[PDB]
């Protein structure tokens, strides 16, 4: 179908614009689709894992610096490689957290968008899960409940993924599979008191707002850093753990990530797609 | 004579409390004293980059696994190996950002302790320079400011290092090589002046690079190729990529041969004592309720 993706939210001085011409394209996508969304900390490996998705070497793209990359938010629609008749859609999204730009509204929005247009929604992070993290998954959560306001399931489900993971998978004397621990990281605490409860009110609209959770750990892809020279690699090249943990990845996405929803049911296809884009878009700039 | 590390601040159901047998220690210590600390995100290899400062193996302790280990803050004092008749003061810290503990206001305090005790501030985190990281920074630093006062051109605000641990990323920008130096300074950079959000941003560059006098930057290659990480207190510099032993030799240097002499304000040197009734004064001032 579609052979690389395009920006579907331009980000220019602050001000988060619809690209005519992906509408364009969703408007004439009349399958159901599936739309997967990443986001994370910038720097952080997300371009390169999207493109797994897409089971392309290239695609989304990379770079190699300390600099950010990828502005905005891209999109790729691509056959679903399990589900028949349904298209894949691939949402890849600016990082957090860039100096550069020194702007958390900003990053909220995205942040915003990214669960608001996903069926899957893909947190990256590097080595383990993270407060700092959890807080902030939480605001933008509370966030999204107030943009749906100006204008049985339908809220995404979650994938939490860690990244250059080293450490052992233990804890309290017992192991953990990456699922326990993600699990271990929102385990609600005993009773009240009223610090028991400050704890708690993030984890507890967390574990309301995403019905299904997942965890996946991913090993350095490469020994040294040849870790630039990425989009241009076989599998043979990569540490076999990392392409085992790939596939396995890919292989939940594909099994498992639902056709994407508006309220009362009806399955979203290109045009709804477009309209949402829009409406959440024209959400954001007006007045909160 | 101090053989390993000793806690000097506890931390228990979050009420940090001064240790009394590590101010008897402090309280015999009549040397001057640099004061290093280092803070970061937890499971980030910062006990285990501070006994590189103290050139030992195993000191402060490590653990292998995804729970935080080191908890309050562990002091250890030793000669200075550069500057005669002084005592190194380590400071190393109860990890930020637990999901265990999951409380911010129990984390800022011992950030802020750290910055307020040390006089070099060694921030420590994993691959980049990242806006969240600056922000807490300031956030603590303007805190730092509030605690001093609940207790009434020539400074004693610490020294800043910030440590890059794992790092992967081509050290390049604008099209420009990038020492880790001009990296630091590359993200501390005001924006050209005048409007609103331009103001936003710059505030806390500003305060920061007020705050702190000398600023350093350091890079650190994944110290070993597969993950033996784990084993860890217990492998010699052959076994470790090379380049990371380089990294953590140049970093040494720095700190033995510029960290300066720990001083209250009106100049006066901190010694053992001095430092007693200033964690004192910090921690009491802590315990009762702004
Ligand atoms: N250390 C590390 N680097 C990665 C990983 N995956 C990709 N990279 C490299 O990190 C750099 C930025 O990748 P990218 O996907 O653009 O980061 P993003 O900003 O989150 O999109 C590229 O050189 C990638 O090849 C990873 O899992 N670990
Ligand atoms: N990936 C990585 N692991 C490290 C590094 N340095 C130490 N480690 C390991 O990370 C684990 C925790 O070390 P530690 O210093 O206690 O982390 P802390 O929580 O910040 O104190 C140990 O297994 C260390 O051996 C590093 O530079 N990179
Ligand atoms: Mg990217
Ligand atoms: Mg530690």
């Amino acid at each position: 179908h579609m052979t690389g993706p395009m920006c579907l939210i331009e980000n220019t001085n602050g001000r988060l614009m619809a690209n005519p011409e992906a509408l364009k394209i969703l408007s004439a996508i009349t399958q159901p689709m599936v739309v997967v969304a990443i986001v994370g900390l910038y720097r952080t490996g997300k371009s390169y894992l999207m493109n797994k998705l897409a089971g392309k070497k290239k695609g989304f793209s990379l770079g190699s610096t300390v600099q950010s990359h990828t502005k905005g938010i891209w999109m790729w629609c691509v056959p679903h490689p399990k589900k028949p008749g349904h298209i894949l859609v691939l949402l890849d999204t600016e990082g957090l957290g860039d100096v550069e730009k020194g702007d958390n509204q900003n990053d909220s929005w995205i942040f915003a968008l990214a669960v608001l247009l996903s069926s899957t929604f893909v947190y990256n992070s590097i080595g383990t899960i993270n407060q700092q993290a959890m807080d902030q998954l939480y605001y933008v959560t509370e966030l999204t409940h107030r943009i749906r306001s100006k204008s049985v399931s339908f809220f995404p489900d979650f994938v939490w993924t860690l990244r250059d993971f080293s450490l052992d998978l233990e804890a309290d004397g017992q192991p953990l599979t990456p699922d326990e621990y993600l699990t271990y990281s929102l385990k609600l605490k005993k009773g009240t008191s009223q610090k028991d409860e400050t704890f708690n009110l993030p984890r507890l609209c967390i574990r309301k707002f995403f019905p299904k959770k997942k965890c996946f750990v991913f090993d350095r892809p490469v020994h040294r850093r040849k870790l630039a020279q990425l989009e241009k690699l076989q599998d043979e090249e990569l540490d076999p753990e990392f392409v085992q943990q790939v596939a396995d990845f890919c292989s939940y996405i594909f099994s498992n990530s639902k056709t994407k929803t508006l309220s009362g049911g009806i399955q979203v296809n290109g045009p709804r797609l477009e309209s949402l884009v829009l409406t959440y878009v024209n959400a954001i700039s007006s007045g909160d």
